[PDB]
């Protein structure tokens, strides 16, 4: 009598309440009646509210609980429908966009329109707040779809609400038929949705094949109801408009809409890199105009006549050309962005108001410039002074347009691109957190600056002088002379700034990285946590941490004995480990609290376990918990996290109540015996993956099989197995330790009413379970559970009598009303409670109709989204399936949902006059709290993780994940669970949350765990384009550099090194043909150089030790956050496998698919720039060359050097085998990304070929001239060309027809290596880069050709066949020089076992059965292994002879193959005995040609 016993007890036990059930009931069942809904939605609304009404009341009082909830669900600041309603019904959207900048920047009106609101909301009655939340619940429960549509939902329920108080509702007589609702309102716009993405083929549901510029989804419908532009466009189906009728009959007329005919796109995507210059224009700002200004200053040979450091003027006037390209940037970005808005809506005039105004700064920038040079007498102080004031016009442009964001550029004087109520409204930091993401972002780029000018640009001072001076002595082509190799050290210069242009943004990621790192340190040290300590200070402490931050122990209870309590809760932990098997009986008792007799006779006492004094005395290393255990783990965990700063708990009737979500489509329940015991099983196999964990669990079932002395042996296999292993039980099982949490919190923390009972220890724990079962629920979403098979239909009924409180929702298909039409849908909710029907399915609770099948996307979002009308309770933790939690961690649920920021706080009231917005403190509600998490059995993973403290204050986090919770009210309001219309990382998923107002947290305490499985399409989001141009400059970089600036920093790495490449290919051949002068140190810069005539390149050569350390350097940083993470938890050793983990990652699957998986991923162009690297070291040695050669013999040895069985000698030539039967047997949008990029690398690379042919420093005349460019196209087009001759062979005559075709096209692709070879009459190094030309140059041609065929019908498909040959040949001797590499290591004998032993040393062993082939076969074996192993061998014979054979045919004194020939072939062959060596002391004849 003194516990009630109603579902509801703070609402209804409460005198105080202003509504009664009865009344409330009353307002659910009059709604229903007049508006058609569902009978059975609305009991389940009506549950709904009763459950949010009692978790609020709970901690406050009732009358405080229902105006709370219709603030946040009706008239506050914090709810949806007030920020629609003041921007598409009051055309308030651009009053909202200026009061949010104002607001921002701080640590008939819009005001006069808040008080009309609030004095209107503040006479409502408690009754008339209960209809409120009650319509726009049932409103909601019905959606289904339009749960994803916000804003669609706020419009349909202030619809409703007008007609609801009209007398044309009040008057009518007869109810609203049932269903009426969703088959008028709903299904249209459902039918809309899905027809956009599915189509009709003769009565199925097919999917449309149409670009997405074409689908209209949720954002674009969504968005029409954000403007009362776009509520004009509802037209009915007669023509008029919605908005012609009164207020009252628009609801009535909400079937009659031809939705077809109003929705539109609201944001088309485009090429990638359009919206990359858009959302990211702040980013090129600085990086390319900053970049300018350090050039134009330490370049001043590039303006000089002549060349005189005096005449500043033109130093100033280059720098102050940095305004011009900052300016240039802004005016591509407003056009790129005038291609993804629809050309009249939301704004978009201003758009061309706003790229008039940056035509106009343009011109001021450039205008002063053109007078300055223009308009100079070759100290004219009309030029002087303006040459200075345009520079500090340049500075501040760029400060400018580099701070200030591109959205809310000129607004000052529709104002906005987009609404801002919805998209730019994001909360400001205020206080230490601002001051925080300042001194970040200035850290970051004083930094930045500060080092690149003086190692990125200062050490480029002698090169660009020297190379930009220097003309080349060269004799040069027959056909253009010498004309292109005298200005090859101004192509190299233009290769190196070109490369150091990308360094510049590697650069600001490193600075990025290395400040996070020490501000990740240095705030953990200011925290106290500061973990350098031994773990025997952080365990001794423990019990006293656990009373302070677990217990909720500030005094309602009589302050009993703190010992008394720690003891019932750190007993319950061990207990709970020791039931997983994780703790043997020894460790166990070392550590449990245990009563002791007391020195007074007939007594007890407690004391604590030496594991919390052992650590204190240290006089012996006992072990409580095994090494590496997870026991180890999750102790130290938890001790570890209760030293951080962690919310004090509320009872735990004072708790909110709260949801599991889980969402189920395929995953295993249960594990049937059939898979466990029947290359080894996989029950001993878990044995020798868990043998401690087995012995004890066979220790235990030793003692249960002799207590009863089989059925029930066998589920425990079933069950130790799957607890084991990733199936959905374990998940259940282990987030019902909230369950037994909140009944052990609830029952430590009340004595009195345990002792109340008193002996009566069934009926306490009727009372303890009846408390969880009101502020914990958890609800799987079954997809399928209407269509399972009946191993996994049983195995779904064993969790509902193991678990009789959890809830499956599921999809409840039916048969059409009437024939020939479509089944009717349902969602169903069954629990372990309900009443078992005859044919073994449970009765469903719950039986909500939908408008159609809800699974329109991509899986997981829309189930979460038909069973989320199901979820009870304030808050909701989303959980995916392969998961599983701790009771140690569910222990801290109390403190975690205070996160929220909700639970221990005053309530005023929201409607109070006095009140304005700028003073209300409650504007940004915590909308997500995330939560680490622990993978069980990548660089930005493990990134963010040490970041995440310092991301989360400053803003940085955007995780709408699963290990996380939500503010059930503020996002199912808002969109829900996810949109459902795109592989998105949920690393940037709630952001549509951050736009609109709600903050994302992030708690270091709580970790649950689970179990592991280009740019991509993230970037062409509008969520992108909203945050990209609209963030302040402080939270824009934070937002940049987290996600989008790391798929960047990996581009800007690949590019940089094939950049090198080019570049070096170019510095060789340049230094491989010129006399360098000795690099004499520490001297001037007009010192002499010591061979007289020598070329000063040493500087420029020097460029190679400087890029090769900042990539070396920008390599090995994305490791410092890594190793540092687990060296501050761990603490010395476990840094060491992470590292080694990271390092790693960066039977025996064969060659034919092993390569054939990289081979156009990193084998292919790792084999081009290996052929570029070797040009460069025989060209010109220079030793840091070396690190590339260790990071592309990585590159491309990594797949076979950890492939198990790979480096056996009997394996390997087997291997071969099948290698060769897979090698015969089988029978503007491209333009601008591949074909110019690949026709500058084979420019790049027949410059440097041309130049190495050029005679540099030859006493030549004008017919010494070498025919260079024909040896090109001699061994460019003739092996295509005898490719093509051979088809029409074919043709003219299916496999002994194939392969001499792809024969030959091997024999003349390695014949013109060697024809090469000879018209460099023999010389290694020219022949190189002769052959490398070669392969970018057919390259380029089938590149062009490829997309000419697929923007002649005969030759469409030749042509595909003539790109294969010379492909197959590729191939063919690629492959083969993979395997000759192999030779040296497989005649090392006992290699296999030395090679994996610590293939299985380093990482867990695990073991595959040795195979067993019969004795015939074996016969077959030896005789097939030395069968291919004489032709590998040969093949090995015929690319040796190849290089042996020009290499040993040096012996050809006589002068050079073809001496007579004249004209456009008269020196074919590259002369010999020619000394390029023309420097010295001698003065006449400086003309070398
Ligand atoms: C060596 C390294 C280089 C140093 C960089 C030097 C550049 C200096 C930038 C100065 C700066 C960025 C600071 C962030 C540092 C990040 C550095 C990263 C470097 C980038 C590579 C500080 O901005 C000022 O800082 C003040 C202190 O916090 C604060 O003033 C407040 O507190 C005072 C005290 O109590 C108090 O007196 C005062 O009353 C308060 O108002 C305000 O934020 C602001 O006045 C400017 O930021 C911009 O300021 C704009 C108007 O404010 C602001 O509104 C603009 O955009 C909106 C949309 O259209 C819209 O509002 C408008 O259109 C437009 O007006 C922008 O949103 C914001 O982005
Ligand atoms: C103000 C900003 C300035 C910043 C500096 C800008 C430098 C950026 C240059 C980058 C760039 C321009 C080259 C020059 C073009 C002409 C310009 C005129 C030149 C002067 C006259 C060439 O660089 C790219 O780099 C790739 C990596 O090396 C490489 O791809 C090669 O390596 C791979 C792994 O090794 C491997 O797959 C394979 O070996 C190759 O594919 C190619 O070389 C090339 O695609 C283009 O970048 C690319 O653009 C793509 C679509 O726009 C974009 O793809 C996205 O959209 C696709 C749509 O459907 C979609 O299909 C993609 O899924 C999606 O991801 C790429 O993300 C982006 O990379
Ligand atoms: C000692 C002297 C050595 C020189 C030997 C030279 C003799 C060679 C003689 C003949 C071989 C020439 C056949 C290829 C000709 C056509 C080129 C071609 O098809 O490119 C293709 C790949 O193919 C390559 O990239 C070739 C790479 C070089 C490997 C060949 C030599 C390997 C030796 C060096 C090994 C490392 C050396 C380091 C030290 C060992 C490009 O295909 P794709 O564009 O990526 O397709 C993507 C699909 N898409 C288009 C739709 C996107
Ligand atoms: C960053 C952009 C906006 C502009 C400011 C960059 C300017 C750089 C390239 C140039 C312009 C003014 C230069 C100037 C400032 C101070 C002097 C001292 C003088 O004895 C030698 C040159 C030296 C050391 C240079 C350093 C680099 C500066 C700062
Ligand atoms: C990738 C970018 C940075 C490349 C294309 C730019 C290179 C420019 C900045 C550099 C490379 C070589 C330089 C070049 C070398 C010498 C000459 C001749 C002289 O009478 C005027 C300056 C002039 C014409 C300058 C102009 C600027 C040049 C062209
Ligand atoms: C990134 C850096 C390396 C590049 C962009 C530097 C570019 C500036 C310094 C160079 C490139 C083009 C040059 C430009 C082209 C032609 C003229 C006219 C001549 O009578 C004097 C030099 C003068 C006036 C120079 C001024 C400086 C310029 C603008
Ligand atoms: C938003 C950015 C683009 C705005 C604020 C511009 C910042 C520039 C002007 C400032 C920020 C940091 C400054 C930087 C830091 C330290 C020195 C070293 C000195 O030997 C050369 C100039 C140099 C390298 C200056 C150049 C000017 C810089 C680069
Ligand atoms: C990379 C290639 C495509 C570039 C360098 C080719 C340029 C050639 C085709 C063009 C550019 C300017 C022309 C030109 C300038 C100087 C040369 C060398 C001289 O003795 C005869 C005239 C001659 C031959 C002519 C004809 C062809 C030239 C050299
Ligand atoms: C990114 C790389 C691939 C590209 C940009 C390389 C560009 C450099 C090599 C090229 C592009 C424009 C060229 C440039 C334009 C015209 C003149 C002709 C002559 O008077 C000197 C060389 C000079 C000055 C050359 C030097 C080399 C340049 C600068
Ligand atoms: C005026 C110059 C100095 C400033 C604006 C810098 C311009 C370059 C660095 C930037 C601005 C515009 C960019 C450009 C616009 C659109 C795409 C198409 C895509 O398929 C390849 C990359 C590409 C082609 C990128 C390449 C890099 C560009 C050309
Ligand atoms: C001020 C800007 C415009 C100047 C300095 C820089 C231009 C660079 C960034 C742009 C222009 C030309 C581009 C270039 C042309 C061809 C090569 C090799 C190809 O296989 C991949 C793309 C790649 C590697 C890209 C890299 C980025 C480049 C080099
Ligand atoms: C990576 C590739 C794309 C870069 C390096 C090549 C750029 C070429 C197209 C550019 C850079 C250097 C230029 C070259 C340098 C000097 C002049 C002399 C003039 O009388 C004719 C044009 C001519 C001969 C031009 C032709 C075009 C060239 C060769
Ligand atoms: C792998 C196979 C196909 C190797 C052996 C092919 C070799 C032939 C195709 C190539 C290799 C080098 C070539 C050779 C080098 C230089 C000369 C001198 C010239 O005045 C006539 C052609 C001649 C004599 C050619 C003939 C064809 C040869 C011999
Ligand atoms: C196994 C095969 C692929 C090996 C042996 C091929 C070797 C050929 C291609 C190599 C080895 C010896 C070379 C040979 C020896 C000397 C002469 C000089 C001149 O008179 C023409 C080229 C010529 C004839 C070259 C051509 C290329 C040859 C013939
Ligand atoms: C190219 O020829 C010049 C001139 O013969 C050589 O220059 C000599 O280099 C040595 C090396 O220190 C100096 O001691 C001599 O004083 C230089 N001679 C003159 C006249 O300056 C140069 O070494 C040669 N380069 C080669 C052979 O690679």
């Amino acid at each position: 009598m003194a516990l009630p016993n109603e579902p509801y007890p703070a609402w209804t036990a409460d005198s105080q309440s202003p509504v009664s059930i009865e009344q409330i009931e009353d307002i659910f069942i009059d709604l229903t009646n007049r508006l058609g809904f569902q009978r059975d939605s609305m009991r389940n609304m009506f549950d709904h509210f009763m459950v949010l009404l009692d978790s609020r009341s709970s901690r406050m009082s009732p009358d405080q609980a229902l105006l709370s909830l219709h603030a946040d669900y009706i008239g506050g600041d914090t709810a949806n429908y007030k920020k629609w309603y003041f921007a598409a019904q009051l055309d308030m959207d651009d009053e909202i966009g200026f009061r949010n900048m104002s607001l921002g920047k701080l640590s008939n009106s819009l005001e006069a329109a808040d008080f009309r609101w609030k004095a209107k909301m503040n006479q409502l009655s408690p009754l008339e707040r209960v209809r409120h939340i009650a319509l726009y619940l049932l409103c909601w429960g019905e959606a289904n779809q339009v749960r994803f549509t916000a804003e669609c939902l706020c419009f349909i329920y202030k619809c409703a609400l007008d007609y609801l108080d009209s007398p044309l509702c009040q008057q009518r007589q007869e109810p609203m038929p049932e269903g009426d609702f969703l088959n008028r309102v709903i299904t249209p716009i459902y039918h809309f949705i899905r027809n956009q993405v599915y189509e009709i083929v003769d009565g199925r549901f097919v999917k449309r094949e149409r670009d997405h510029n074409k689908i209209v989804g949720y954002d674009d419908l969504n968005q029409l109801f954000w403007y009362p532009e776009g509520i004009a466009k509802i037209v009915l189906e007669d023509g008029t408009k919605l908005i012609e009728l009164p207020l009252e009959e628009r609801y009535l007329r909400l079937g009659d809409v031809v939705w077809d005919d109003v929705f539109f796109k609201t944001y088309k995507e485009t090429r990638t890199w359009l919206h990359l210059v858009t959302n990211f224009n702040r980013i090129w700002v600085m990086h390319i105009s900053i970049f300018w200004m350090y050039f134009a200053y330490n370049s001043p040979t590039f303006y000089t006549h002549n060349y005189n450091q005096p005449l500043a003027a033109y130093k100033w006037a280059s720098c102050a050309l940095g305004g011009t390209v900052a300016s240039l940037i802004q005016i591509v970005a407003t056009l790129c962005e005038w291609s993804f808005v629809p050309r009249k809506w939301a704004g978009a005039q201003h758009l061309s108001r706003r790229f008039w105004f940056l035509c106009i700064i343009f011109g001021i920038n450039l205008g002063p410039i053109i007078f300055v040079f223009a308009y100079d007498k070759d100290y004219s102080t009309a030029a002087h002074v303006v040459a200075a004031v345009m520079f500090f016009v340049a500075v501040a442009t760029i400060i400018f347009f580099s701070i200030m964001p591109l959205g809310g550029l000129f607004t000052s004087y529709r104002r906005y691109v987009a609404s801002q109520t919805f998209t730019a409204a994001f909360a400001p930091l205020h206080g230490l957190d601002r001051w925080m993401s300042y001194l970040v972002w200035v850290t970051v780029f004083a930094a930045k600056y500060s080092e690149s000018y003086y190692f990125l640009v200062l050490s480029l001072r002698d090169p660009i002088r020297i190379l930009s001076t220097t003309a080349m002595r060269c004799t040069g082509e027959y056909w253009w002379g010498a004309v292109l190799c005298k200005v090859q050290p101004k192509i190299v210069l233009g290769l190196v700034i070109a490369t150091d242009f990308i360094l510049f943004f590697l650069d600001t990621y490193l600075w990025y990285i290395i400040v996070n790192t020490i501000f990740s340190v240095g705030k953990s040290f200011y925290l106290g946590i500061s973990i350098l300590t031994p773990w025997r200070n952080i365990f001794t402490r423990l019990p006293k941490r656990i009373y302070s931050k677990i217990l909720a122990t500030t005094d309602m209870e009589i302050k009993y004995k703190p010992k008394v309590l720690i003891s019932q809760v750190w007993n319950a932990i061990i207990i709970s480990m020791y039931r997983e098997h994780l703790l043997a009986i020894d460790h166990v008792q070392k550590l449990l609290y245990h009563q002791v007799p007391s020195e007074i006779e007939g007594k007890r006492t407690l004391r604590a376990p030496t594991f919390f004094v052992s650590q204190d005395d240290n006089n012996f290393e006992t072990e409580f918990f095994p090494r590496d255990s997870e026991a180890e783990r999750r102790i130290s965990f938890f001790a570890q996290s209760l030293s951080t700063p962690i919310p004090e708990p509320l009872p735990v009737d004072n708790m909110p109540t709260f949801t599991v979500l889980t969402p189920h489509y395929a995953e295993r329940i249960l594990l049937s015996l059939r898979e466990i015991i029947r290359r080894v099983t996989l029950l001993e196999y878990l044995k020798q993956l868990h043998p401690v964990e087995w012995e004890c669990f066979v220790k235990d079932t030793k003692i249960l099989a002799e207590e009863t002395a089989a059925p029930e042996y066998t589920l425990r296999t079933r069950i130790w197995a799957s607890l084991r292993s990733q199936t959905l039980y374990r998940t259940i099982s282990g987030f019902m330790n909230y369950s037994r949490a909140i009944k052990l919190l609830y029952r430590v923390e009340n004595p009195e009413i345990v002792q109340m009972f008193g002996g009566n220890a069934e009926g306490l724990e009727r009372e303890l379970e009846k408390m969880a079962r009101r502020k914990f629920k958890f609800l799987v979403s079954m997809q399928r559970l209407a269509k399972f098979k009946p191993h996994e239909l049983e195995n779904a009924e064993f969790l509902l009598r193991a678990y009789p409180d959890l809830q499956i929702a599921y999809l409840d298909e039916e048969p059409p009303l009437t024939e020939g039409e479509e089944p009717r849908i349902y969602s169903a909710l069954i629990d372990g409670h309900c009443e078992i029907l005859d044919n073994g399915r449970r009765r469903p609770k719950f039986r909500v109709q939908l408008s159609g099948n809800p699974i329109l996307g991509d899986g997981k979002s829309d189930n979460q989204n038909h069973a989320l009308i199901f979820y009870r309770g304030e808050y909701i933790q989303l959980i995916d399936a392969n998961q599983d939690n701790y009771l140690e961690e569910c222990l801290k649920i109390r403190s975690v949902l205070a996160e929220f920021e909700e639970l221990n706080v005053e309530q005023v009231n929201p409607y109070a006059p006095g009140l304005r917005y700028e003073e209300q403190t409650t504007n940004h509600p915590v909308a997500i709290v995330g939560a680490r998490e622990y993978i069980f059995s990548g660089k930005e993973q493990t990134f963010g993780t040490l970041f995440a403290r310092t991301l989360s204050q400053i803003g940085g986090k955007l995780h709408y994940g699963h290990p996380d919770f939500i503010n059930a009210t503020f996002m199912t309001t808002r969109g829900g669970v996810s949109k459902a219309q795109h592989l998105n990382e949920d690393i940037y998923a709630g952001m549509n949350a951050m736009l609109r107002g709600g903050r994302i947290k992030h708690c270091e305490y709580y970790q649950c765990g689970k179990g592991r499985d280009g740019m991509g399409e993230q970037m062409l989001s509008r969520e992108y384009y909203y945050l990209g141009t609209q963030l302040p400059v402080d939270r824009f970089l934070t937002f940049y550099y987290a996600h989008p600036g790391f798929h960047l920093n990996n581009l800007f790495i690949q590019l940089s090194l094939q950049m090198f490449m080019l570049t070096l290919v170019n510095l060789s051949s340049l230094a491989h043909e010129s006399i360098m002068c000795i690099y004499d140190r520490n001297k001037p810069k007009t010192d002499v150089l010591v061979p007289i005539g020598c070329y000063n390149f040493q500087p420029a050569v020097d460029w190679v030790r400087r890029y090769t350390l900042s990539i070396f350097i920008v390599f090995w940083i994305a490791f410092v956050p890594i190793v540092v993470q687990e060296l501050i938890e761990r603490g010395l050793w476990k840094a060491t496998q992470r590292f080694f983990c990271h390092l790693l990652s960066l039977s025996r699957i064969p060659f034919s698919i092993l390569y054939s998986r990289f081979a156009g991923s990193a084998i292919y162009m790792g084999a081009r720039s290996m052929l570029m690297l070797l040009f460069g070291t025989v060209a010109h040695w220079q030793a840091p060359l070396l690190w590339f050669w260790a990071s592309l013999s990585s590159l491309i040895f990594a797949p076979f050097v950890f492939n198990p069985h790979q480096f056996a000698w009997e394996d390997f030539f087997l291997d071969y085998r099948d290698y060769i039967r897979w090698l015969s047997r089988g029978n503007t949008n491209l333009i601008m990304a591949e074909i110019i990029p690949c026709a500058i690398y084979a420019a790049g690379c027949f410059i440097a070929f041309t130049f190495i042919n050029a005679q540099t420093g030859v006493k030549t005349t004008d017919d010494d001239r070498v025919n260079s460019v024909l040896r090109i196209i001699i061994c460019t087009l003739a092996p295509i060309a005898v490719n093509l001759g051979v088809l029409f062979f074919c043709m003219g005559m299916g496999s002994v027809m194939a392969g001499i075709a792809h024969g030959v096209a091997v024999i003349v692709h390695i014949a013109f290596f060697i024809v090469m070879w000879v018209l460099e009459s023999f010389n290694f190094v020219r022949m190189l880069i002769g052959v490398v030309t070669c392969i970018q140059c057919q390259r380029l041609i089938f590149h062009c050709m490829t997309a000419l065929m697929l923007t002649t019908q005969p030759s469409r498909e030749l042509t595909a066949k003539v790109i294969e040959l010379s492909e197959f040949a590729a191939d063919f001797v690629l492959g083969h020089v993979i395997l000759i590499c192999q030779l040296p290591l497989i005649i090392i004998p006992k290699i296999d076992k030395f090679h994996s032993i610590m293939l299985f040393w380093l990482k867990p062993s695990r073991q595959i059965r040795p195979p067993i082939y019969s004795l015939k076969q074996t016969r077959l074996r030896k005789r097939m292994v030395k069968k291919y192993c004489s032709l590998y061998f040969l093949v090995l014979a015929i690319f040796a002879g190849c290089i042996i054979g020009p290499a040993v045919a040096s012996a050809k004194i006589h002068k050079h193959i073809g001496d007579s020939l004249d004209g456009v072939v008269h020196n074919l062959f590259q002369p010999i005995n020619t000394t390029n060596n023309d420097t010295g002391s001698q003065m006449s004849t400086y003309q070398s040609h």
